[PDB]
């Protein structure tokens, strides 16, 4: 009985080639979604008995778990096309700390260095859809995975601000936190390669 | 009079296409090398009057400076080919926290989350050459830029441990910390693109 956690920032499609692989080796496989901001909070609860977590969030050592890199995914800073900072200049990008940010909140109330909001003017939400609702309505700017803002960008309903900061979008590591048991377990190594293979393709 | 800081982790070659560009626009251009672990410590000293810093080190806001991404470079965990952990398994990689690490030290004595040593058994050095001296002699393992360990790897004098953690080597962002003045300054934007172009090629 394997239990896998995937945060909202992982493409849902990524699951496709992965869950096939696990199911070839494991007979029961449970899949769980959390906010990127709740992933690590969740695996630390011992009763949660999570075996593997795929998440963008980073911490330097979780008691029962080793860490490794599955690959990279792109996220963008986005606002209402006629947001003040729409011109996307370097002065614009510096000033994100002053303008209202739509951030993912956390059960634990606390945030990693990676996921903490950057502005004093913050408005917390439980998922990216809620976030992008308020960003379309010009309530604030937010940062969200490619696969969320892909549609709304071509539709002209949202504008990118991030390009002069990180051209091509903000590259962000997809980490795999795994219960120590699964080191020297050919099942997990089998998963690890196909998972990497899969996430290279989505690039 | 421009003053640019490049840490040891930046390929020396990167300077080539860059310093040409700056010199087309700026008439005096001073180039300074520090340890990655001293880069940000240095620019914070006000008398240091650094205008631009190219460094792998990360912090969330430095008073007088904005941040952006120039691109990505690869670093590897390396040891003596017959180091205990030479087999490079996931149990090996987890155990790096127990075996002696050769780390870059810092004037400020303190380290960023990114650059802090991961093991209790640490031996500090001022540069990568000193580091790789002691790692060849099996004194410990260390992590160093590609361009340092490139030679010693083909020569069989050093072995990679990092592959099952991050296949292809540990991708690490090259950041550009720049004095706020240089936002809305076509000279700097001119530098910013060629710098990105240059560092894409070195990939
Ligand atoms: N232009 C610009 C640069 C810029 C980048 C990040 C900025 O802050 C966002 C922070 O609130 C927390 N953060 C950071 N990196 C993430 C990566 C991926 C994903 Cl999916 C979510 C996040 C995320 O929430 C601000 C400015
Ligand atoms: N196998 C394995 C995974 C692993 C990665 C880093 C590990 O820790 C190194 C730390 O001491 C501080 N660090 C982190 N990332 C760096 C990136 C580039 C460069 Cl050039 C230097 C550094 C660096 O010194 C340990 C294990």
């Amino acid at each position: 009985n394997l239990r896998v956690l995937l945060d909202t920032a992982i493409p849902p499609s990524f699951c496709d080639t992965v869950s096939s692989v696990l199911l070839d080796d494991f007979n029961m496989v449970s899949l769980i979604r959390t906010s990127p901001a709740d992933s690590l909070a969740t695996i630390k609860q011992d009763n949660a008995e999570i075996d593997i977590a795929i998440t963008i969030d980073e911490e330097l050592k979780i008691s029962r778990f080793n860490q490794c890199v599955l690959g990279y995914t792109k996220a963008f800073v986005v606002a209402h096309p006629q947001h003040p900072l729409c011109n996307a200049s370097l002065h614009s990008i510096a000033s994100l700390a002053n303008y209202r940010q739509i951030s993912l909140g956390s059960r634990s109330g606390q945030h990693s260095n990676l996921l903490r909001p950057v502005s004093d003017k913050v408005l917390f939400v439980e998922n990216f859809d809620d976030m992008l609702r308020l960003v379309e309505a010009g309530v604030g700017w937010g940062i969200a995975p490619h696969y969320f803002v892909e549609e709304r960008l071509r539709n002209g309903t949202l504008a990118v601000l991030s390009e002069l900061y990180e051209p091509g979008g903000i590259d962000t590591k997809v980490y795999c936190y795994y219960n120590t048991a699964l080191e020297s377990e050919r099942s997990f190594l089998r998963f690890l390669e196909s998972a990497r293979q899969r996430l290279r393709e989505l690039g």
